[PDB]
RNA sequence: GCGGAUCCGCAC
RNA sequence: GCGGAUCCGCACC
RNA sequence: GCGGAUCCGCACC
RNA sequence: CGCGGAUCCGCAC
């Protein structure tokens, strides 16, 4: 009962406390003071500026507004100077407009140069767009900032908050547009129960329609899909979650889950009872950001899954896990072992030249005719999915992601049986197999 | 060695001696005296009437001519009454067209009733062309009767003589048409090396052309394919044999092959080396004619084969064996065991009604979303191909042929391992698996 | 009987 | 996956 | 200025 | 293969 009581308690988990707020205001005031000493033009943007930031995620964003006549090189050099001059400690990121990330009075700060611009139609960067996003949202989001926080909390608790490749979920900007459109958490959730994979939500035009894909129209740029990196399966998960929530609302939807964590002996028994082949490809993690690594782990998994398909090991699902030192690609197959013998297709009976060649190979068994065509019994190179993947991975490393493939080329290990359960992959195995807690 | 030395030596084991000719001659006159006494129209046809029957395969075809104003009932009654009166001892065993099969002074005789007809179109019985085949062949075949016998011997020795369902090979009539068309064995064999699955041989127009299938046009009826029941694989086998024969001619081509005959222990070790599941379905032979039986064993084998494919046991080949008392359906599969768990497909995420129903079923493991669609891990009833077929044959007996299925319903047994290698099916197993000498 | 085509039913 | 029907084709010569 | 990856499109009948 | 686009990123040469 009392969805309202639940949302009241959910806000406690999600609204920054008075101390975190004070710390942000003090950093902001100081930052303004330092910027104003330099005579510079600037805007505070983002979640801090709109008071929509989540408990524990305090960060200030300052965009430095330069004349459009300035060159990109001038933008970088001027901006980097001002950033470095205005922060307690600092560090430089990005290329194009490189920006300065640092601290002011314990608070994380981003100082970003961009062109000022009168109109949204003069955008030659994503960061040129950010001030327009803010300008569109400030004043439309006032009074609803806690609705935004509820939505962000709901998504974060369920592992689908963030558009970055590791998550492929809902961006903070997206969450704010949805609150502007529907007017609250709860109305978003009620309506989302009827979203489809062809739903188009058009903020600026004040409408919903049907399209080719799930598409949230950026009110600052009609050709841009704010939900571009929201995966189909995460869209599906959110819609399912919204239907569950309205059927039986609970504070549990806003609390992050903590893994099953079961004995390796119970896990051994589960795998035994399923009768499947369960194994991992272990290799050293490439030294690359998550946004490069995760799509490559997705590719590697997919390629090996497809190899297992072709070689008739009948894979069920794949999964992956990246630790700080190693990466793991996990597979479960319905076939533990396949026959040594297989059938190799030959030519039609009427192709004399190639029939003679086909029949000339020395084989343990006699070729045979079936349905007008010659076939031969030949011997497989590998007989288990573990052995098959060892071969594919050593041979086709190059197709398994640029950096992941190069890592596998240097070293990989195939792990199965009881040795796999001692690896730090138990939560992924459980989820992949649908183990009830 | 050398074709013409071989063919002269081949004629010895193919041309019947006087001893056998006299018994046929004596039998035909004794038969002729009995038919003349009754005063019924009769015609001698087939290989005996044209002196093209194979050594040690003497049989005499006599055709009773009836008017078209009789009907199929009277045709049957009066035709069988005559054959029984005319023969020493008789059997009445046929699939459709009535005829008496018996003996006259130690010689096989078939007494077949048919209609007279002005011309061999719009036929009434099914054997009504045979008197027209005889008229077409007597005269054209004179001087070529030993060439026919060579061809029949070549085919019989290689298990592909006869158009009956047990063989699905070349008929005697087809052999005679080919020798008339090409002029000889050797020329048939030479030209057969370039037959394809779209080769049309039109004897009446004296030409070969391309069609939709392998078609030997009946000079008596241009709509009739004399090779209708020659299977694609036996055509291929023939074409292959002619190529081999012309590259290295041998008298072995005209001699029957002895069975492979090997010890159950070698047979066991071969199966272990192949890594396959080998098993048989044993049931009692229905009391029916071969021309109904063999097609039904083919269907039953095909249905079970297709079951094994669907259930992901990856069958390699099948075969069958009919003995006096029992029939056997043989299978070799690449998968000896499959996991208990499999994937059941559920609805798309949008389809709330069906998602709810799908998600409400009790299961050991949690359902999951994949590519916009719900899936569940469920549990197989069986986990080996033998267990699968036990289920399928107990439950789908009715679809395994009319008589064959009805027998399988009253009793069947699945046999594998050591106990299979004692069943009288070693020859068929060896042929299935391509076992060498 | 078996197969092909065409239709009808049931189970998806 | 199965269960009927009809027409045609094929085997039994 | 550039740089990185992943997915898609395009060209090669 | 490469080129181009989209997406999520980074300091790049
Ligand atoms: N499947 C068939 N196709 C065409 N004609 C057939 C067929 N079966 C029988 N006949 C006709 O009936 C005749 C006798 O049939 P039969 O089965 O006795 O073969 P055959 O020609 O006598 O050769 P043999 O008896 O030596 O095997 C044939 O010559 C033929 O004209
Ligand atoms: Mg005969």
């Amino acid at each position: 009962m009392k969805v309202e009581e639940i949302l009241e308690k959910a806000l406690e988990l999600v609204i920054p406390d008075e101390e975190e707020v004070r710390k942000g205001r003090e950093a902001e005031e100081e930052l303004r003071r330092r910027l104003d000493e330099l005579g510079v033009e600037y805007v505070f943007v983002g979640s801090y500026a709109r008071n929509t930031w989540l408990k524990g995620s305090l960060e200030i964003d300052v965009f430095l507004l330069f004349p459009e006549e300035f060159s990109k090189e001038e933008l970088r050099e001027r901006g980097l100077e001002i950033g470095k001059a205005v922060l307690d400690s600092y560090e430089i990121r990005y290329a194009e407009h490189p920006y300065v990330h640092g601290v002011v009075k314990g608070v994380e700060v981003d100082v970003v140069p961009c062109y000022k611009l009168k109109e949204p139609k003069n955008i030659k960067s994503a960061v040129d767009r950010t001030p327009f996003h803010h300008k569109w949202l400030e004043g439309r989001i006032k009074g609803k900032e806690n609705e935004v926080r509820l939505l962000k909390g709901f998504l974060k608790a369920n592992g689908i908050y963030g558009a970055e490749y590791k998550v492929r979920g809902f961006s903070g900007y997206l969450c704010e547009l949805l609150i502007v459109f529907y007017g609250s958490f709860l109305e978003t959730v009620k309506n989302a129960r009827r979203w489809t994979r062809r739903t188009v939500i058009d903020v600026a035009k004040g409408e919903v329609r049907k399209g080719e894909e799930f598409f949230v129209v950026d009110p600052v740029d009609e050709k841009r899909n704010v939900a571009a990196n929201l995966s189909l399966d995460n869209l599906a998960r959110f819609v399912h979650l919204c239907r569950e929530f309205m059927e039986a609302p609970s504070l549990g939807f806003f609390k992050p889950k903590h893994p099953l964590e079961i004995e390796p002996e119970r896990l051994r028994k589960i795998v035994e009872e399923r009768g499947t082949a369960v194994f991992a490809v272990k290799f050293r993690k490439p030294d690359i950001v998550d946004d490069n690594l995760y799509p490559q782990l997705e590719r590697a998994s997919r390629k090996i899954f497809e190899f297992l398909e072709r070689e008739n090991f009948m894979p069920l699902r794949s999964a992956f896990k990246a630790s700080e030192e190693f990466c793991y690609l996990l597979f479960e197959c319905q076939i533990k072992e396949i026959s040594r013998v297989f059938r190799r297709m030959g030519p039609q009976f009427e192709d004399e030249r190639n029939v003679k060649k086909f029949l000339s190979r020395n084989r343990a068994f006699r070729p045979f005719i079936e349905n007008g065509r010659w076939w031969a019994f030949e011997m497989r190179k590998f007989t288990t999915p573990e052995e098959g993947v060892r071969s594919y991975a050593s041979t086709h490393w190059h197709t398994l992601g640029k950096n992941v493939g190069e890592s596998i080329r240097e070293y990989f290990e195939i792990i199965s049986g009881e040795k796999l359960f001692k690896e730090p992959v138990t939560a992924e195995l459980c989820e992949m197999m649908g183990v009830k807690d």
